[PDB]
């Protein structure tokens, strides 16, 4: 099939590369002009599991997408703050039958996606794959991963399973889930603890785990996520989710890495996705009458940090 | 009168120096051996408002005290206060006034283990100081002191003590509501010190951020809820404004708070357990939610652990 990767940064480049290596036709769509020009002239370059790889993937600036152009599957992989503008720029690509899959971190992206895409064509999930964008046209891809996804449209279960199988045929290890909202919240707890705490404390995940108060901070935040999720009839298994968060402390899994939010703000001086993670829990709390002070304070701290570095 | 400065770091050095320049007899007591040695050999050196100054002040290691004084001024960091009181017990006679001007809350409790209640005076100060290295301080700006007796009937003795300090330029005032005053300064220390430390900014930089006001106000409200249980009713709007006045680059805004100097610059443990930590402890005791103070205290301890302090 024809697959467009809308947002061809670290993760988008991974998925595009893997989907291309299995014989899919892949179009990359991106908003970073220098990145697009590099890929045009020299292809996408990857340190892929140690091996230098190059692939000439077609790429277009999101503002230059052709209303004549058309794909079967759009995979969204922008950062949360770029999602709307990306959808505005590529709407003409959204035809009757086009599947649209969102695998961004954070909560609530469906609402935005539903302004541009018919409900029956929306698939959402999250992923445990990782990736790094080293500079224009350059990515570093290590580790293993998985994808979970579910259809949001009534009667699209089989189409969702098919979509997961298709991704799995390119090595993406994708699974259909019958409770994607539970799965999104659970992963959001990980992003809601590791990302902001590492960023503010200036540590990697193993270093965070070594501190005497990490467990208390993680557990308090996870409880706040769970109280908000319960209002939406999602009952998180808090002890399992706390343990799932703390498993990131292990050097043998992902502990030696810095989370994406750290790479964004501390290393690259870019705005973070905090409003969509802890911030989403704060805004829900206010609306539901649930106290979410740690999410409020962590969000505030991260914004302050962004401001202190003069980030956008 | 013979004055001992128990804890002769940045602030203890200021007070000692100013008290000595007015003709008081001053003994410094400290636990930093290298600092004590430097002062013995070369005197205490200060950049004092731009003038290089040297004063040869007697100094003794706290563990080698022997040597009576009339007034002890405590100026350790909070974490060193108990050990300091243990080491200098022999100096605390039925006579001796003991004045605590440390930042933080609740130091009377520990002082009462060593000092009779009628001899305890407490307060806080708006003076500033920097310890640049052993035997070296930098002293700029203006300041003030507020203090009150804790013992019944010691009001006049407290006023006299304030006048004495004022005679050395310390701009000290008696207060009839020292607990209000301690809480109000603790709100400053409970916002600026931890937030600057965690965010790696000076006070003016903190004030320029979009969320500083919200963080300050939430914290101040937690202090006020705890203080109200103890029948202290903070004027929350005025306290918030007093905190935010630190944001002004033309007054104190260009400075890094003491906690920042401690942990980020010098890799030393902080006073967090006696500021935001004291509000958390009280919140547990009174059933009052203090989540910002809990989280800020946790974040600072995690920061300390990450720097292996
Ligand atoms: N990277 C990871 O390991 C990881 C893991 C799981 C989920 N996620 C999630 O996947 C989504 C995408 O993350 P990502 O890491 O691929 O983001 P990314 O920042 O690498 O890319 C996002 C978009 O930003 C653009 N961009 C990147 N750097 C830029 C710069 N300097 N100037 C201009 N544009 C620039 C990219 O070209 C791309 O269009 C996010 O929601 C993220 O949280 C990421
Ligand atoms: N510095 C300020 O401007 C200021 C302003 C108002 C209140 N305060 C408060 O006054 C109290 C004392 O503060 P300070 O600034 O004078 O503390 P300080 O850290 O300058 O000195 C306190 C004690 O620690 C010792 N010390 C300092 N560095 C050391 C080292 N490297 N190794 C071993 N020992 C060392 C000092 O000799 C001193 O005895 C605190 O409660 C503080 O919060 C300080
Ligand atoms: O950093 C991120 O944004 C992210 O999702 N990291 C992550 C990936 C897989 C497992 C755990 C955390
Ligand atoms: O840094 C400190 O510990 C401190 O108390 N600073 C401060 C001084 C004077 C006025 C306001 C704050």
């Amino acid at each position: 099939m024809k697959i467009a990767i809308a947002g061809a940064g670290a993760m988008g480049s991974r998925f595009g590369l893997m989907l291309h290596q299995s014989g899919n036709e892949v179009l990359l769509i991106d908003g970073w002009a220098e990145h697009v020009q590099q890929i045009k002239e020299h292809g996408l370059q990857a340190n892929f599991n140690g091996k230098e790889v190059e692939a000439k993937l077609p790429i277009v600036l999101q503002s230059e997408v052709e209303k004549e152009d058309q794909v079967d599957l759009i995979i969204l992989f922008t950062k949360a703050m770029q999602l709307e503008k990306m959808l505005q720029d590529i709407q003409s690509l959204i035809k009757k039958d086009t599947e649209v899959l969102c695998l961004l971190n954070g909560i609530g992206h469906e609402d935005i996606i539903e302004k541009f895409v018919p409900m029956e064509n929306i698939y959402i999930g999250n992923t445990m794959w990782t990736a790094g964008l080293e500079g224009p046209g350059q990515v570093k891809l290590f580790g293993s991963g998985s994808v979970e996804l579910q259809n949001l449209g009534d009667g699209k279960e089989a189409a969702a399973k098919k979509l997961a199988d298709k991704l799995s045929e390119s090595g993406l290890n994708a699974h259909f889930s019958d409770n994607i909202h539970y799965s999104i919240y659970r992963k959001a707890c990980v992003n809601g603890t590791m990302n902001g705490l590492c960023t503010i404390l200036d540590v990697n995940m193993a270093e965070l785990g070594k501190t005497s108060t990490a467990h208390k901070m993680v557990a308090t935040i996870v409880n706040e996520f769970a109280k908000v999720a319960a209002v939406e009839k999602i009952e998180l298994d808090v002890p399992e989710v706390i343990a799932h968060c703390e498993s990131c402390f292990d050097p043998e899994t992902i502990g030696l890495h810095y989370p994406s939010m750290y790479q964004d703000l501390i290393k690259n001086h870019r705005l973070t996705e905090i409003d969509y993670i802890n911030g989403a829990i704060s805004r829900k709390g206010k609306k539901y009458g649930v106290a979410t002070p740690y999410c409020d304070f962590l969000t505030e701290l991260v914004h302050a940090k962004e401001d202190s570095l003069n980030v956008k």
